[PDB]
């Protein structure tokens, strides 16, 4: 099975850590914080890691069967977590969480969806605060708490599906700091992680991190003057799903591609898709200032010791 | 180049219409409402129709800049409610940023709501230097509302309960959808009822062409998911979905593909590794839509089964009962 990427253009695709349209390309230099991400994680060979989930309706957001407090204004909802595919969630499994499990610390705003009980469908305004701050944020030994922020009594009740679809994270001064690089603790802060994907940093000299930027919505209580914020991933959902369908194998350490715009007639940059999921560009820190109408094309398997042309 | 389709399970795939995964195949009969969806309408040779964009998170959804509007019982609750909201009105654009071609090829902008209903959604002003915003929001598609004129390179949004002061022309705006209204005083949710993109005083134009099996026996299969639904926090409304005919992940797979169609239909197996064998099979039309020899309802399978191209048939190809 030989390899290939997606030829969609860029803007055409989709965030793997968020609910949105790339609209950034970014080079990430080698920062204290250590890219980390368990969302959107990929190898060339189409294995997935960490919690990265195909559905991509399910990404960044947490669901299953609500349970009562004592079995774990504002309403508390407590969900026994589950796979995106109804199936049960394995403790003791291969994931730090379940898939599509929030992968960041934040105090993240979305709707909580009760979506097909026979009594009625509900849905209500919500948050998940995925800080330490959170101790009841512990999606990996089963259980997740979710505020219905300012309403939701006599509608949480045991044995009723539930899905948490995020829209924001807060901002605001009073507010957690919404920190995209730092892990939560799935299991809370008297638990360890297990099972993470591992980090992402570019061995080679030369070589930075490229990553796929989108906007990150801010809730701020209705005042509008929050920082505008940002959300970045590895690959685009798009290059998962044709990795993970493909299934090539690896015949040397990354895939050189070339970026191509046919406004232009030839080939803008190129980089170097690592195995391991991630592409690098011989290029400093800093947004990239290429039209997002160009795609990705493989040219060539290439070694590590390759070296790139500068962007 | 040769013609396939993905290879990922039913139950990892999306709704090519509203922003959810695909949890039911279903079988549609020939009803008086015929099927004539915008998005989600691609052909097996890749060609998009209507205003299918492959921006997932572009579906359903309206954006663009800010405009001034210069530029552009239950009925007691419904007035007093109203003067609570405030007006968004936007100079709709395409997916990508650039501007919407009022004469081009298609009924709206892609990713457009299809549908009428009264929307559910966040409004959200994501990068405004004077800092960010959102809001809770919704967009009345139907025909009683006579600000839905995305034809015309106009709508507006209206923001629930709130927003004065933060809706000054000049900024960019999404609309991103969450639910539909629901319960016996609010508007109903039609899924398969084309709204005005033009308002009630014109046509719409470039619809992508309706979608009914012309040969006996055969039958519409749908793609389904749920849709939520929204009562003002009453949770008594009753529970709601939403069809489309092709996943978005089908979509991008022949779009990238452009692989010439080489008789009428694909014929498509549905595959089960833990049953180790086919459940059914389907036709999959040129024209962008799957069918199956079987009556109308809920096709009771597994959904962690994938669809295998196996040959190209024509029209007049018998189809092994569902």
């Amino acid at each position: 099975v030989s390899f290939s990427v997606p030829g969609l253009v860029v803007e055409d695709m989709s965030n793997s850590r968020w609910p949105a349209q790339i609209n950034g390309l970014v080079v990430r230099g080698n920062e204290a914080q250590v890219v980390h991400f368990q969302n959107g994680r990929c190898t060339t060979e189409g294995t997935l890691l960490g919690t990265t989930t195909l559905s991509i309706n399910s990404i960044c957001g947490l669901r299953g069967l609500s349970v009562s407090q004592a079995s774990v204004a504002d309403t508390t909802l407590w969900l026994r977590v589950e796979e995106p595919d109804g199936r049960p969630y394995d403790i003791f499994g291969d994931q730090p969480a379940p898939l599509g499990t929030p992968d960041f610390t934040a105090v993240i705003v979305g709707t909580a969806i009760r979506p097909r009980t026979a009594s009625g469908a509900y849905l209500h305004d919500a948050y998940v605060d995925t800080t330490p701050g959170d101790a009841d944020f512990t999606p990996s030994t089963g259980n997740t708490k979710i505020v219905l922020r300012g309403g939701g009594s006599g509608h949480v009740g045991q044995g009723h599906y539930w899905q948490f679809r995020p829209i924001a994270v807060e901002g605001g001064g009073s507010r957690p700091q919404y920190q995209e690089y730092n892990l939560p603790d799935y299991a809370g802060p008297t638990a360890s992680n297990h099972d993470l994907a591992p980090p992402v940093a570019p061995r080679m000299p030369g070589e930075l991190l490229l990553l796929f930027e989108s906007d990150m919505p801010v809730w701020d209580n209705g005042a509008g003057a929050a920082p505008a914020q940002k959300i970045h991933c590895l690959l685009p959902n798009e290059f998962i799903t044709h990795l993970f369908d493909l299934q090539a194998p690896a015949l040397a350490e990354a895939a050189l591609l070339r970026y191509v715009h046919p406004d232009s007639g030839r080939t803008l940059f190129e980089c170097k898709l690592y195995r391991e999921g991630y592409m690098v560009v011989a290029a400093p820190a800093g947004r990239l200032n290429f039209p997002l109408d160009g795609y990705f094309r493989f040219d060539s398997w290439v070694s590590a010791f390759y070296i790139l042309s500068p962007v």
